[PDB]
């Protein structure tokens, strides 16, 4: 709280401080080939370059304020699944992590170098960028161990059984070995040395599900992490990051993930409503009045998901028919002003009556989102 306050600004005082008074960090790329330009022209310059002021042009248009975008852009651009560095999830949707196969382009160390690099400059230059890494990954990088609490939203199976053992006495139900496997060949790791030798008993248990929890994420991505890292920590110094707990960190992921309501109403069809109307105005309104957990509970209703893809509102699927996305519509329908909101969650789509007050509107959405 007060205290997370006090070290954020802390933290921000330190990087500051390193940045030189004079001198400029020079970028000039174009939007259709913003990651591998970038990519030369920041693997060319020194950490301490990297720490001046952002002087950024596009392509061929005049623009400061343009290095704000481009960073922006690169950071969202960076995680692009065709690159091979980051692939979706398949534990939570819309989330990401490293891709353990990115191994084919033999220098994939070098590009998770660079997007450390440009995580770092994110947090030096205070953007807040909605990844969509799980809350393991960002507190690895951060420098923080993954807590046992923070496996039961990726793998719930998994940490149950963890769980179980902790809780229990294993002796007379389980038959376990500090060796773990995961996949088209089968691979076995070795929790710790002579692992597959090791087995596991009540006397060493607690040090088996510490690492069997940190393998479930760095599993197979463990030379493409500490590159990242290594970038990362180019920008942001890792003693710098040691005062911030456990809880303070979960505060500051958490934070990461606010919905982006720009994008969300740049990017939503309109159906027998303009923008300027009544219904569409006071949607928008309750949406701004609405906090955190209300907004993805409103995104839940209509899309079935609490978040977005990575390239936004714009990239929104939907269930069924032709390849393309369905954008989140509001339609503006002939019904009883006594029905609630409809939900069409296959197209993305919510259905209103046309109320006769924002003070209706809200709390008919209201009743239909809780
Ligand atoms: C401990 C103090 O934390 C901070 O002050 C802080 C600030 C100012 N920004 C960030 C932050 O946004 N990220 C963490 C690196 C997420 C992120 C950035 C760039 C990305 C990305 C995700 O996906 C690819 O590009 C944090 C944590």
């Amino acid at each position: 709280g007060p205290d997370l306050v006090q070290k954020l600004k802390v933290l921000r005082h330190e990087l500051s401080l390193q940045q030189p008074q004079a001198g400029h960090c020079r970028i000039e790329v174009s939007r259709e080939e913003i990651f591998e330009e970038s990519y030369r022209q920041i693997m060319k310059m020194r950490p301490k370059d990297l720490k001046k002021r952002l002087m950024v042009k596009f392509r061929g248009e005049e623009g400061g304020g343009v290095a704000r975008e481009w960073l922006y852009l690169l950071c969202h651009e960076m995680l692009n699944p065709y690159y091979g560095l980051f692939q979706y999830s398949t534990d939570n949707i819309y989330m990401l992590q490293i891709n353990p196969d990115s191994s084919i382009n033999p220098d994939h160390l070098s590009y998770f170098h660079f997007v450390g690099r440009i995580m770092g400059l994110a947090v030096f230059h205070g953007h807040y960028i909605n990844g969509g890494f799980t809350v393991p990954f960002y507190k690895q990088l951060l420098g923080k161990p993954i807590q046992l609490s923070d496996l039961e939203s990726v793998d719930p199976e998994l940490h149950k059984s963890l769980v179980w053992i902790l809780e229990n006495d294993i002796t007379p139900v389980l038959d376990h070995t500090f060796c773990v496997e995961h996949n088209g060949r089968i691979l076995q790791h070795e929790l710790k040395p002579n692992g597959r030798n090791v087995p596991v008993t009540e006397e060493n248990k607690k040090e088996y599900v510490r690492l069997y929890v940190n393998w479930r994420f760095m599993r197979g991505i463990e030379a493409q992490f500490l590159a990242l890292q290594k970038g990362f920590n180019e920008l942001i110094p890792q003693h710098l990051l040691k005062p911030f707990d456990q809880k303070e960190l979960e505060l500051i992921i958490g934070g990461l993930d606010k919905i982006d309501l720009n994008d969300w109403k740049s990017n939503t069809r309109l159906k027998h409503c303009v923008a300027d109307s009544n219904i569409v105005r006071w949607f928008w309104q309750a949406v701004e009045t609405f906090d955190e957990e209300r907004r993805a509970r409103l995104l839940q209703f209509v899309t079935g998901s609490t978040r977005v893809p990575l390239q936004g509102f714009k990239a929104l699927q939907g269930s069924t028919g032709a390849a393309g996305p369905r954008l989140f519509t509001i339609h503006l329908i002939d019904a009883n002003t006594d029905n609630l909101p409809k939900a069409h969650t296959c197209f993305n789509r919510i259905d209103i009556p046309p109320y006769e007050s924002y003070e209706k509107l809200y709390e008919k959405l209201l009743t239909a989102v809780e």
